[PDB]
């Protein structure tokens, strides 16, 4: 097999650039792929009983041709992010929407409207080619990748790259994405792979870890100050996993709600204190299917004040939506902030706007990351500033488990997936750091 | 009064000095609107559309308060009637003696408005009379309106923008000695210098919802308009729609304004804006039914904004409809744009589409009234000409209750002003150049 | 001469996006140039005394291979900026360093790396093709273009670009620059014309008008708002022009300094109406080569109380450096804006920081403009709230007279040059709103 | 010593006295105080400043009460500092603080109390409240205080979005009469802040000033707007402010480099957690090579030692104070795009620097000044949660403020100088054992 002499030259650990320049490419490769003819076979159902391992299908598919801007990449390992549960139970939409209309805007981009889907947006591997008009990335440079497509045709994006108007996600509104044995992306996505982790540990901050620092770090989100007090939803998985290491790092105070005492046990090992547990809470903040209750809005709020010594909010790091969102704009201070980046619970959010306006606050929406963003996020990783959350690690072949426990909420932090690399535990280049920050590294192992 | 008729002639003759008015003798009475703390059940039971001014407000002649350490007190030659007067006037929504009572019970300086009268007004235009202990920056003989937002800011929270202050009150409703009356007192960082190419009435007319439209779309605590913009502006020749379509034009943007009749379009027009959508015509249905939003009149509104830009959609939306509307805004507005809300007057459980916010990185900003530099610099803005006056109709102080009955019941398309020690309209004006530039614009909500 | 069907095409007025893309390309295009071989001739002499007359030639040259994301555009006019006339005296430097050493880097860059360099960072014309991955332009488009490229490979342009650090000014560190009949440019370079002015009108506002914009209007910079006072030095010179214009289409009030009646006189028709003569004023705000004169920081200030009504400014559009900026720095409002882009007296800038910290001012750094900054100030000129400023049109075969003219400062405002287009006056599709704003459109000529 | 102000401290000392029994303590005529003197503002002219000695204008003297005014408190001082403002003052430099009294006292009736032939200094304190005036209602006799040091009159709408922005903003103690290095002061109520119940009546009075300077300047909005990642050129590193930066950047996750002048304060830096130190005085830069010209090679040799700390970046952020001799070092060694903090010109205020690396670099200058009542709250609050420290190296008595201010005005001090006021002795007034117990040895970190 090519693929074969691919994973040994990048198992043998001295392959030069010329090397991998050399190698001969295979003709089709293994890839988790959802099929166009398929797209309604959830009709009729409840989300929850919605199972991706009937949907998500193991191919082999032929490998895309390489175009100006793009790298081809050999994927060691990738990892499960919700999105990849969105596309496997085809909602809101179907992927396959996205695929069509992107495909209309050029030869290359029809490139992606296929009648599969190789879904995934992280990755970790190594470069194998480049296409025209790329300097600054070599066959054989060790990898990661953020999941930004952005053409930067149009002026929009120009003043932040998440303005231009063909802004897409990787493996989600393209095709070609990471959970798969090669992955085409463009060369912009590229960053340095951090040389203290192994594949999979280096293959989950990606997606999350960049979006959790626009939304509270960064000036286009919330723009978190040492002293704040930031109430971080869902503390304990994927996003929540890399919000509150900001928090605390940037000297600020996390509230961090979980679910269940296991999680809380994994908060206050990354060094938080004021953790609330929601389900012994028992928080109802909907009556019913079309009203909320304020008085459970207000025991939240209680609760928070008991952790601060009288304090509102300065920051809600949201993203569970329908759910919370009202309780969100009414905890928060005065003058303060709700940055939302999803809506896990439903889309159609309700709050009560009195508390918005006579209170200054603000709701900002934030979208993933643009390149100098994520580059950061990456470059504290690198640091040993931002430790991977990596709690469990499956095949390849086994996305569609992956993806429900997910779906289910059975998980915490982040769960990988082995794409090339035959087993955990490969790809350290720098143990020195590592063994700085093992203990870290490994809190939220099962 | 003698006293009282001497301070006016001093006004009116045009040419007295500051010395001047620091002799002429302080009346000992001064004729005031008041409501009476015996009578603030007499609407008990009333839908608030029954309930009638005119029955509450009352002609008294009351003593003058005591002047302490940073106040003014002022000779009122104008004042206006808003919704917080007519609100006030029915006790809605609670009596204002409540509030009044409660704070006067923390010192000998605010128990001087726990009176058995409340003297109403939230505007005023005039000459400052006298200042209390350690004024600098205010003399006898200045003219002057006032901003309505009182802050004491012995908290810190205010001292980076003074609406996050914890302890506000609104001059004449929740303070006593209210400008619907002869004179008033003001706290001296509550002033402002009176435009000099307007009358007194048209001065006071401005006031709370003209600095609350600059701060919601000029300042950086809201939008941060920047030329070239396109403004969609909801309830454009309302209070608040009205100031913010002149603030898009003076500021170089395109206002898209919203308006529910012919008429209403005309007034528009007048004040200069050319893209107006009658949202009446167009029949828009945003909300299927009770619970329900349907985002196909969400679009047909947004492809009906893009007939006027050119195929573009609005860097802002200028909220304050609330529920009814609040869906759409957030759908039509641009990419990384703003959708900004000081109020909600259909209903304040807004619900929108959360997508449409988070993946086009959209945010939706809170404002509330304005700091005293916000409205310094929105009435310097009308002093250079460049925001003109809504006023529609003027009464006397005598006939303040028909007045607030008029705003009560939407009598008329712009502001209602009042007379106080003016004897008629049309006097103030020193600056008759300027005016003359700006008499059609001025004019634009006169019958 | 397939050329001629060329412009016949864009003269009818009426050709589709298929006709063009159906017309055949000429074998070669008329261009203005430097040759390889002299840069050179001018050594020894002072920089007034270099004739761009005696430099720049009209040569016939082959059409470039069209690459990935650029298009081949059909010039109608194009324009001679400060960049076009030190191109043509080989200052600071030789054009021909960048281009060879840039087109070692792969085959795509080694297209610009010729014996001839095309100059030329202004166009006005008609999109004739696009190479692969092109969505947003079409043949037949009229286009205006933004002068600087960026690669982007680096992430720290991804949040405002001009952080890029490599950037590319079109026709002076790239070959196949607009003073010629055909040109190649990026298609992110690329912006709609504006329909009510001519094509030389068009060409015209470029990299000054999208500068002007970044450092006045836009938040990377000072941040205009309508009721702000502001100082604009230079007022009738390339950037203050635009800056002063800014200023009252944002509702705020420009207090234009010039050194000339004529100059005030220009002020006024752009509709200013606060002008200070500096050079009647007599500022001496240096009273020898190591010394400032805060006495006359404090009567520059007193002079700017006088239109303001005792007011001190918000901004400083600064831009002349050394002689002006303690002043600057100066007269400021508490809170105030510094914001610089150039240093033309001099870059070693001294101040009085006692004025900057006390009362918390701040200067601001600003440099030409980003893509996004540059389409939103060419959309105010096609709204016509921003207007062109051209003094004199030159033929293409005259480019060395133009180049001399702007070389040594003969007119009050730009110098256009026509490429394709047979004359001056073509191009208008919006003759409404032109009609509308005559008066100011020529208010350099 | 007089018996009225004896028994204000035998209250404050015995630690159980209430509001009621401090209203009913009879006031003293007259406080022992630190002051400058009118007659002697010239007695300095021709002299270069570092030959201008404290010790020679500083006169202990005993003053009259002034009269109490509506929103103000008269504060029983227990301890106070000496700032490099308190230096100025005392060297009358760059103008005598006489002028702005002058100056000050035309406002109004109120205000001319302060025009006085006589200068009380002093801009921080740690004590008692005594007595309020008219219209303050948040503040009580028997509150235990620190008051920061901005005084503004908020009459002018300009400071209605940030209090700094004040026309008449002034600072205490060195625009105004009635400082904090005396017995007694009189401030506005709006100057007032908790006392920190963990620190000794010396530590709590020794942040305001600096630490509420240095909050505004890195970590707000208004100043570089700090965040986790970014590399901080922190000059001065172990002084007054530079010993709060410092914290600033490590409690938010920024990489500081400090500059110092000596190991031992290396040392410090060291045990603040900083690990990027370096010693200008063993490296030797020489940025200005004559009286008018600078040396960018100096520049680029400074630029290139940072780059060795930071593996290969420029700095974000420069924390800018000394002034004319670093600052066009520090503009050119910013990172592309990055910001210069400045809030002082301790070398010389006549800055020079080369536009070009500002403007073709696109980086910005931010003049800074002390602090808004609610950035002075916030940096106040975090000393209280013990996430920032005081930094006090050495405490005088109040008759011996002439040298604590030479000490200085020679720059041979580290961290903060404290002066006891009423107090008799250091190590009074915790009132939180637990909490110092806890950040004890990072407390004392600054103590020779
Ligand atoms: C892990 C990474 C990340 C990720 O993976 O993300 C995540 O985990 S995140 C959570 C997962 N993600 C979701 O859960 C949501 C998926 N995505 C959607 O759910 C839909 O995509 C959305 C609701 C956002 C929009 O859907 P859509 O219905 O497609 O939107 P819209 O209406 O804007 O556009 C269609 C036509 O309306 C026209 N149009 C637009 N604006 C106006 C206007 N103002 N006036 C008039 N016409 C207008 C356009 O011009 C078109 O016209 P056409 O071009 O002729 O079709
Ligand atoms: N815009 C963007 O670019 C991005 C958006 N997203 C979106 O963010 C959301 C989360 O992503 P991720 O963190 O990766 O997913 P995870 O499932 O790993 O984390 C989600 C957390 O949310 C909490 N949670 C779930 N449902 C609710 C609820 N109804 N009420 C309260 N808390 C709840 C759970 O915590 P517990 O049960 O412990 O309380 C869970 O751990 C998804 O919708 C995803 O699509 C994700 C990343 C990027
Ligand atoms: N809290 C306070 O102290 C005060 C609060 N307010 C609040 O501010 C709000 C606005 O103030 P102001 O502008 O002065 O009020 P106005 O009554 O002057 O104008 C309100 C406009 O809103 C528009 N509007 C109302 N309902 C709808 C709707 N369902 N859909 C679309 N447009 C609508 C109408 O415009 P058209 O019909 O022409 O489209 C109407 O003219 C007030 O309604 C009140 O709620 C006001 C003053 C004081
Ligand atoms: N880096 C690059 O690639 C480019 C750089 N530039 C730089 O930008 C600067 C300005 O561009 P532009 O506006 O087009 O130049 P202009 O020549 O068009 O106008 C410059 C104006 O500056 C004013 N000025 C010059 N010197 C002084 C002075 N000592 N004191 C006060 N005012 C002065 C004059 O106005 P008046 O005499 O009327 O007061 C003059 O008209 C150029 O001078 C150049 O340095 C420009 C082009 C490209
Ligand atoms: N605007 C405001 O509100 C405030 C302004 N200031 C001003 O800030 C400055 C410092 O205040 P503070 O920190 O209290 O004073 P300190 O003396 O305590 O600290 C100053 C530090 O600067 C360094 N330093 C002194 N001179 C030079 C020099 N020429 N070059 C380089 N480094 C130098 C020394 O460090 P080393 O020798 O170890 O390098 C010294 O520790 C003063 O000018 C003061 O007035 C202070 C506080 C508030």
């Amino acid at each position: 097999r090519h693929m074969q002499e691919i994973l040994d030259a990048i198992l043998s650990g001295d392959a030069a650039s010329a090397d991998y320049a050399a190698l001969a490419l295979p003709e089709s490769y293994r890839a988790v792929t959802l099929h166009k003819g398929e797209e309604r076979m959830f009709d009729g159902l409840a989300s929850r009983d919605k199972d991706p391992r009937k949907s998500l299908h193991l191919d082999d598919v032929p490998l895309p041709e390489l175009g100006p801007g793009e790298a081809l990449v050999a994927v060691m390992a990738s990892s499960v992010n919700y999105n990849t549960v969105w596309s496997s139970i085809f909602e809101p939409v179907s992927t396959f929407g996205f695929l069509e209309r992107y495909g209309r805007l050029s030869p290359l981009t029809a490139r992606h409207d296929l009648p599969y889907h190789v879904l995934g947006s992280d990755l970790a591997g190594v470069v194998l080619r480049t296409g025209a008009g790329v300097n600054a990335w070599k066959p054989g440079d060790e990898v990661v990748a953020h999941c930004l497509s952005v053409e930067l045709e149009s002026p929009d994006g120009h003043n932040d790259t998440m303005m231009d108007p063909e802004q897409r996600i990787w493996g989600f509104e393209t095709n070609f994405g990471g959970l798969a044995q090669l992955a085409l992306v463009k060369t912009n996505q590229l960053l340095p792979k951090p040389k203290h982790l192994t594949w999979e540990e280096a293959a989950s901050p990606g997606l999350v870890n960049s979006t959790a620092y626009r939304q509270l770090v960064s000036r286009n989100g919330a723009g978190l100050k040492q002293g704040d007090n930031v109430l971080i939803w869902g503390a304990s998985g994927g996003l929540g996993s890399y919000a509150t290491q900001y928090a605390l790092a940037g000297g600020a105070t996390p509230i961090c709600v979980v679910s269940s005492p296991r999680k809380a046990d994994i908060c206050r090992a990354m060094g938080a204190e004021a953790i609330i547990d929601r389900s012994a809470e028992g928080y109802r903040f909907w009556k019913d299917e079309h009203h909320q209750d304020p008085r459970e809005w207000k025991r939240l709020g209680g609760k928070i004040r008991e952790f601060t010594g009288g304090e509102d909010v300065d920051i809600v790091f949201e993203h569970p939506g329908r759910e919370t969102f009202g309780a969100s704009v009414y905890v928060t201070r005065k003058g303060g902030t709700i940055v939302t980046c999803a809506s896990t619970s439903g889309y159609m959010h309700q709050y009560d706007n009195r508390y918005l306006w006579m209170s200054l606050k603000r709701i900002v929406g934030s979208h993933f990351a643009n390149y100098r963003e994520a580059f950061e996020a990456n470059r504290l990783v690198a640091k040993g500033k931002i430790h991977p959350t990596l709690s469990k690690v499956y095949a390849l072949e086994e996305t569609g488990q992956a993806a429900l426990d997910v779906h289910h909420n059975k998980h915490q932090g982040k769960v990988g997936v082995l794409c090339l690399a035959p087993r955990e535990g490969l790809g350290v280049t720098d143990p020195e750091l590592r063994s700085k920050h093992l203990t870290k590294i490994n809190a939220f192992r099962n």
